């Protein structure tokens, strides 16, 4: 009954040739990638772009996740607190390290994504974490360089700076991400396409549908979900949209897995379905395009 993990999407590394702009390399990929939902980009290996928050003055009150909240069904568990970049990454390596009673570098990511799942479902366990997840660019500024040194120069240029993406048809977010912290089902508004990048820190576990089979997730979905929100409108279900992937591929959904890890992109295509958690500490930054 142990989970069973998703195919790989695809990992494209692309030359630096093909590096050269994210619009023509995505439409190239495209024939592949529509069919995954989700596909893995990898820059150059000389492409690294300095962190480039304002580190000092970062602060922030994550949201409180309880995972196996949907579970429970058949309000004062635990407030908002404030934490610091520092604080909070000192918070989420004891949690981990404590909960796996190992150092937090060696936890297997197969073990963290099967206890993950163990946890969603679980009605004697109840774990709680915390998730940076309403993080505007705004606030403290961007992962990335924005017009600074002479050396961070060439990616406040770069086409694949999220500050750089053609956003008309807003701005980046920031995700700082613990063990277990998630990001139930959804697609974007307008079915745009999402970008999404790790600046640092543990992986980050995706799991994507192809927009083929979106209707076909959408029903079960429908199914399975509890009576009382059966009826939501779709942008309020998707507040609460978790499932396991095991239990969409049952049903005939194709799900595709990957572990986005520190300096890769990973890019949802229109109305394809992703969820994931985090593997441990870290920070990304994402933002909606449209082509
Ligand atoms: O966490 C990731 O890395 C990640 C990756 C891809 N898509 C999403 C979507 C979310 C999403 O954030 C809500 C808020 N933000 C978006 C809307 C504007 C404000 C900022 C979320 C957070 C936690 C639980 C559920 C969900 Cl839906 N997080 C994503
Ligand atoms: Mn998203």
């Amino acid at each position: 009954a142990e989970f069973v993990p998703p195919p790989e999407c695809p990992v494209f590394e692309p030359s630096w040739e093909e590096f050269t702009d994210p619009l023509s390399f995505i439409g190239r990929i495209r024939p592949l990638a529509e069919k995954t939902g989700i596909c893995k980009i990898r820059p150059p290996k000389d492409w690294q772009p300095p962190f480039a928050c304002e580190v000092k003055s970062f602060r922030f009150t994550p949201r409180v996740q309880r995972l196996n909240e949907l579970e429970a069904m058949t309000g004062f568990e635990q407030a908002v607190r404030e934490y610091t970049l520092q604080s909070f990454g000192e918070m989420a390596d004891n949690f981990k390290s404590d909960y796996f009673n190992m150092p937090v570098h060696m936890v297997p990511t197969e073990l963290v994504e099967k206890e993950f799942w163990r946890l969603v479902s679980s009605i004697e366990e109840d774990v709680i974490v915390e998730y940076g997840a309403d993080i505007s660019s705004k606030d403290f500024g961007s992962g990335f360089p924005v017009k600074i040194l002479p050396e961070e120069e060439e990616y406040a240029l770069s086409g694949w700076n999220l500050n750089n993406m053609p956003v008309l048809e807003k701005v980046p977010w920031l995700y700082v991400g613990m063990c277990f912290s998630s990001f139930c089902w959804h697609i974007e508004d307008h079915w745009s396409y999402s970008i999404n990048y790790l600046h640092w820190g543990e992986p980050k576990t995706w799991y994507g549908v192809p927009s083929h089979a979106a209707e076909q997730l959408e029903e079960v979905m429908r199914e399975l979900a509890p009576e009382l929100f059966e009826s939501q409108p779709d942008l309020l279900h998707q507040l609460v949209t978790i499932m396991n992937p095991n239990v969409l591929m049952e049903h005939g959904v194709p799900v595709y897995r990957t572990n986005q890890c520190a300096g890769e992109f990973v890019v949802t295509f229109p109305r394809a379905y992703h969820s994931g958690f985090n593997q441990g500490y870290n920070f990304a930054e994402a933002v909606n395009f449209c082509t």
